[PDB]
């Protein structure tokens, strides 16, 4: 029985030092209540650009888009760094999971990648998103599938996806099939949609789901928790930015996977077979004596 | 824009050309009202034995269990018939596309499939159930890869899918891939929950989710219509039994496409990739000359 | 000696087939001075959405897009289909060789394409777009590797690229290998720059750079014809839409290809080496006996 | 924000310790206006020989050409030695980087280099020529992969490449994918093929193209500098040699990488890939204890 809390708190949007220390005393602030695991919303360090739209029409490209968009790349992380050794510090210092979604650069192009830190100031791996939604896709990277990790601690398997790629089906069933049991899930929405759309992944799969949204002042986001047999553990706070916690009975997987099973009995393998392809591709590839 | 009914009617569960006329006296009452598309609960005609266990411990098999599998047995019909030409002329004479879940027998097998007919009175095809869920493994049979249907037709296209076929994540994506836009379903379960995994697919596909589940006396069932914005229309009806009527919009789709589109633009077929083997297999084939 | 004309065109941009039988009053007068080759500009069939900004902030999506999206959406055509028959029959009449830009669907997405047709009215193939630009990523559709065409033909090679696909360097190193000769570019922007870019890839390659912009009421569009020494045939007509013509010497390219020659003897292939990976991917593949 | 100036002098063409005099007068006329990165043109010191054709049929090689091969063998430099030390001590009086076009020998072979000196008087490297154009075939000698550097300084990255080595698109691609933002490009052709040959690589990379050509009494050589948005600071001075300047923001390539990025979200990994081989080749390798 482990136990995790999620936070809801906003950024400061610019001088990302400033915001670097907000994460350090909420991290201390769960440290007291004897927490394990803890979560961190989508784009929390490198900061989400809230109805800016650059002025794009369909290719006039004017004067105030690059400006705003060199302003807002001077404001991301890289990895590794000066910025990951802190964190690594500051999850060193007591016994707690991290995971951390930030934004980082490299070399002119901006990912929105998420971090997974251990209990011993390691820097365990990331993943970057695999295909940002709408006008994201103006100013984000795309993610290849060399990312996507499995991460066993010994409190579970913990492993992650950003905000519209838990409607993705076939990225879902890659996710179970390597046996998760704890789903993060950050996002950047508040609506009615996403509570009804989380339980869905917490009964298909049998995973504690565990989301966590920014409420700031302009999306009153509601982070939760679902058990595996879909009942929420701990709600859909809509009023003010919160610590929210619960305690994780890994013995409720093994009696949820007594009706249904994906990836063992069913999912017919004699009908349908899906297959990944796992490899590091990049366009320029230097190799010396 | 075209205009569909669900029911949410019962069964007398024994003496089956019985309960064939519930199906013109409700049908009659439904079609009235000008409807195009009628749609009736899983198991209708056979009926779903409920609470019963057959006297099942792990393998004793005692004398009450023979009789009551006998007497479920002696209750099913076989297509094609004359149980499926009394239908056939029932959806001929006025002008509605009839979809039916019924019991299957063949030579001493059951399948728990479902049927469709177009407004000229024909047989278009059928969909047996993939996988039965628990303890209905040892009553139904399995069906194979070459079933899953979608029939378009000039009000769109309309697949099936039934209880917990819905939960499997390859199967949709199978749907999705061959265009469904109205997606029928029936069930057998009434819970809190399935309403939170109807309103996932409406949103993941792009389809009016159109599901339909039986209320007798303990199936206290809740059949509802959601639109592809996750906007329920006609809600869950759980008091009593009646006729659930609505609109269905088929320009709401295309605009609703505009941001998600599952298999192109927001799948990768560079990472993912799913195939399907759909063959006719059975056990033993005669050839002649 | 061949001598081929380019159009300065503009579309309808809503009701489609009003704008194919400008596509005739053009043509006839494009062929009538005694043409061999016909290039349209790019997007000519759908229309290219100019100045729209379909009310996207951030992931706000207002109801002001969707519509938009729709009516855009609703004026696309398909290949093969009824609207590639009537420009087979066109080209089939009298003698010559059509390349057209075009807009397709395909299951409720858009994909900005290019067309192939011979003189004896057949369809040789299409080109779809490898990245779309800016805004364009949100409304169409990515390519992949399995399009790039070159299409020997008894006038020479014909190939094509669109927008900005001819900055990318390694899709043109990949063109040239297979012996381009006849470099045909349709494009949708209209600075100073433009001119100066393709310049140069007349100068790398050895081809006949033949582009073509429209010219409407704000695209002042110009279009040319750059020989493979670096001279302008016929210039860039900045002043109204009309018709513009050259004549093609396909003897002045071996004379060209005396100093510089890529690909052999100029690139070095001890030190470089490029390689495309030219597979259909795609999502759901359904195979049966 | 760095100011730089490029040259357009010619040189004395024979007796090398009187053009050694003319590069520290002018370098020193560069250093009053507050300079900070010199470019010297192609074949500074060495020589550059124009109008000569050394007699050459097809295999007469008369005794009049041997005598002026050997006149100018005898008045090239050789790195490292005496003739660097000069060049260092040059740059390190102040602070100021030096490129500069020299011509060297190794045992009786002529290649056509070019050296980087940082602020303090250190030796950075050198880039010998990959492949010479048509007659410097017969008088130069080829360059391998293991000499194209990257040099990262407090002012940005420079980089070079020569005369027609600005056309290959394999090796800019190689240059891209290393981090250029200041490209030298010197040169020995003074046509209007050239000045629009230079602005699409300001255009395709996003880095400050600064060249630099010389002029002498018989090619009339036009040195400029270009922004990453197209618009050149300095023009092609046509009349005579002159000291030209402008100032560089380094502000101006995050702004322009907002449009396009080729090696980032451009140059699509799944389909293309480049790899280079990069390992110091040499025909004979004594190796001892």
């Amino acid at each position: 029985i482990v136990r995790a809390t999620v936070v809801q708190a906003s950024t400061v949007f610019y001088d990302t030092p400033a915001t670097l220390d907000k994460a350090e005393r909420l991290l201390s602030e769960a440290a007291e209540n004897g927490s394990q695991l803890v979560v961190f919303p989508e784009a929390f360090i490198g900061g989400y650009p809230r109805g800016s739209t650059f002025e794009l029409a369909i290719g006039s490209r004017t004067a105030k888009g690059r400006d705003d968009f060199r302003k807002y790349h001077a404001s991301a992380i890289d990895v590794p760094g000066p910025e990951v050794e802190r964190l690594a510090l500051m999850a060193k210092k007591y016994k707690v999971y991290l995971v951390m979604g930030v934004i980082e650069r490299e070399g002119y192009t901006l990912y929105c990648t998420v971090l997974f830190f251990d209990s011993q100031g390691l820097f365990l791996g990331k993943h970057r998103k695999l295909m940002p939604t709408a006008l994201e896709r103006c100013i984000w990277g795309f993610g290849d599938g060399s990312t996507i990790p499995v991460f066993d601690t010994p409190i579970g398997k913990i492993g992650a996806a950003i905000c519209w790629e838990n409607r993705m089906p076939s990225l879902r069933t890659a996710m179970y099939a390597k046996g998760i049991e704890i789903y993060c899930a950050p996002t950047a929405d508040s609506r009615e949609t996403w509570l009804a759309s989380m339980t869905h992944i917490a009964l298909e799969g049998g995973c504690f789901v565990l989301s966590a949204n920014q409420f700031c002042r302009v999306c009153a986001g509601g982070s939760s928790i679902i058990s595996p047999l879909g009942i929420v553990l701990a709600g859909p706070n809509y009023r003010g930015e919160a610590l929210i916690t619960a305690d994780l009975d890994l013995g409720d997987i093994a009696r949820a996977k007594f009706d249904f099973d994906v990836v063992g009995h069913y999912s017919r393998p004699e009908v349908f077979s899906l297959n990944i392809r796992e490899h590091p591709r990049k366009a320029v590839s230097f190799k010396t004596s």
